[PDB]
């Protein structure tokens, strides 16, 4: 019942965590440049179907995610959104697409994924190209806060439950560093976080791209660690 960590997640298996009624996170682990990392995604019930947010970081992890969803929830995943272009968000899109899931991302994410050699979601999400933009997608709202962890990062809000999924633009409270910042805009990131804070002041659960969910404090903490990283 505690939030899963790598010490309970061998690379290749996936765990789900119930966040609220009809909202789960998914947690998987992956190795990258010789270190092991956890990463989160989201599952949101969409009537008798499910909307998936982000892959489980890899083809085999994403196959394991689909099997875990079938075991624990038993409703079909019909659509998936990837919230930026890195492999913890799109790696596994080919698995999803061969399992009949329609895969979506912003045009910016699709272009960056293609240029990087990462898997490419099929469908483009328009209406998200300017910071502050929001669109509805099934039971969620997608929001583009501006450049942060990456120039294309999206956040996801579940209005029925006041769940804010920040993705990799939001870090967990225990973080001491701003993660992998190679594609980040450290100067713009606090402004983008401020936009999230202004847009979703009633969020009750905030889920980072990696690590433990918490409350709204994750947003200010993220701004703090980014500003200190920059400096
Ligand atoms: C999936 C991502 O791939 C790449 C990212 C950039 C590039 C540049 N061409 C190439 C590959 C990736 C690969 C490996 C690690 C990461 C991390 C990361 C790193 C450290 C922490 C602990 S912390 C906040 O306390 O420092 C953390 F939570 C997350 C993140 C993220 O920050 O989103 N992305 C990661
Ligand atoms: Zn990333
Ligand atoms: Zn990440």
């Amino acid at each position: 019942g505690e939030y899963p960590t790598v010490n309970e997640i061998p690379v290749g298996e996936v765990r789900l965590y119930q966040i609220a009624d009809g909202v789960w996170s998914h947690i998987a682990t992956q190795s990258f440049d010789g270190a092991v990392y956890p990463s989160n995604g989201l599952i949101v019930r969409d009537g008798d179907e499910l909307l998936l947010i982000d892959t489980a970081w890899g083809a085999k992890n994403t196959a394991a995610l689909l099997a875990e969803i079938e075991k624990q929830i038993g409703l079909p995943v019909t659509r998936a959104v990837s919230t930026h272009f890195h492999d913890d968000r799109v790696g596994g899109v080919d698995v999803l697409r061969a399992a009949g899931v329609a895969t979506y991302a912003s045009p910016s994410t699709r272009r960056l994924a293609e240029a990087e050699g990462n898997e490419i979601p099929t469908h483009s999400l328009e209406g998200l190209s300017s910071s502050g933009d929001a669109v509805r997608f099934g039971p969620v709202e997608l929001f583009y806060p501006g450049a942060a962890h990456s120039t294309d990062n999206l956040v996801v809000y579940v209005p029925s439950a006041n769940v804010l999924y920040g993705g990799c633009a939001v870090h967990e409270l225990s973080s001491t560093s701003a993660g992998n910042v190679a594609d980040a805009d450290l100067a713009e990131w606090p402004t983008s976080v401020e936009r999230i804070q202004k847009h979703y002041p009633e969020a009750e659960v905030v889920i980072p791209g990696h690590g433990l969910p918490g409350g709204l404090d994750l947003l200010q903490h993220t701004a703090n660690v980014v500003k200190a990283h920059k400096n």
